[PDB]
């Protein structure tokens, strides 16, 4: 496993802790990294540290490769979860990014969630406002993405992450590129799915799903319907049903990234606009 020097973090000065998640590419644990953050190169930054299961694959250690080189390529930005360094010299690989303290948005907002509907914040519950502004933020990290010639390809809820400060940050960057058969298929673009092409356009019908998530405060996509359903109910033109939190504006908004004609969607860029003004009216 070949060296980056501009990356490479030493691994005396990277202390784990707790885990923070895990599924069946890797897992994220918590951690300290002495003098990571270059900008203040004396202090201990809380950080997260993804790395390989126990039980991994030889495929699990190259995807978690990729998802390194990918994060590198992508640049920093506020909405992002950025790369801080990396492990890849005599031990296990890790891939350090920033620490997000609230978990994931599709679960900050069902902690969040009002009367009546073990982790709940109801301190902190959601206003309309704060729904606004979470698709805001994350419509502007879209755009910066495609900027930079980047897909994602795996925008959820689950894979958006909220900060101390409530920033969201678009975060697993794993299936991210400059098939599509390992794409969730309840957020993917029909031309995803059935012509195998994926483009700016593709995101942004996901991007929509990710409106729906958050406007439903974190429900699931198309419920009831099982994902081997959901390819002819597509074809046929069948959309998710307006949120109740939901404006008939922004609705609108979620059906025009659901566009049948990719070129049709709206461009990341005139959706941060859209979202600008309606933030601006609450
Ligand atoms: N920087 C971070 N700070 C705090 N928690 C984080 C984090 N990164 C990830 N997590 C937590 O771990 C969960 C899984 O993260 P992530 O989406 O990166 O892994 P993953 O989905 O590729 C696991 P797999 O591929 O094995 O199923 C997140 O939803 C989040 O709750
Ligand atoms: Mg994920």
């Amino acid at each position: 496993l070949p060296e980056d020097p501009k990356w490479e973090f030493p691994r005396d000065k990277l202390t784990l802790g707790k885990p923070l998640g895990e599924g069946a590419f890797g897992q994220v644990v918590m951690a300290e990294a002495v003098g990571i953050d270059k900008d203040k190169p004396k202090e201990a930054v809380t950080v997260a540290v993804k790395m390989l299961k126990d039980d991994a694959t030889e495929k699990d250690l190259s995807d978690l490769v990729s998802e390194m080189e990918m994060m590198k390529m992508i640049g920093k930005h506020k909405n992002i979860i950025n790369l801080l360094g990396a492990c890849t010299q005599d031990g296990p690989l890790y891939v350090i990014v920033a620490y997000a303290s609230k978990g994931n948005l599709r679960e900050y907002l069902r902690a969040r969630r009002p009367p009546g509907m073990i982790n709940r914040v109801p301190e902190e519950q959601m206003t309309f406002k704060d729904l606004v502004s979470c698709t805001y933020q994350l419509a502007r990290g879209m755009e910066y993405l495609a900027s930079q010639k980047c897909i994602h390809r795996d925008l959820a809820a689950r894979n958006v992450l909220v900060t101390e400060n409530n920033v969201m940050k678009i975060a697993d960057f794993g299936l991210a590129r400059v098939t599509n058969g390992r794409l969730p298929v309840k957020w993917m673009a029909p031309e995803a799915l059935f012509d195998r092409v994926y483009t700016h356009q593709s995101d942004v019908w996901s991007f929509g799903v990710l409106m729906w998530e958050i406007f439903t405060l974190g429900g699931s996509p198309y419920p009831g319907i099982p994902v081997e359903e959901l390819f002819k109910l597509l074809k046929e033109g069948h959309r998710m049903d307006k949120p109740a939190n939901c404006t008939n504006e922004l609705y609108m908004m979620m059906r025009d990234c659901w566009h049948a004609v990719p070129s049709q969607r709206p461009t990341f860029k005139q959706l941060v606009e859209d979202l600008d003004r309606i933030l601006t009216l609450t």
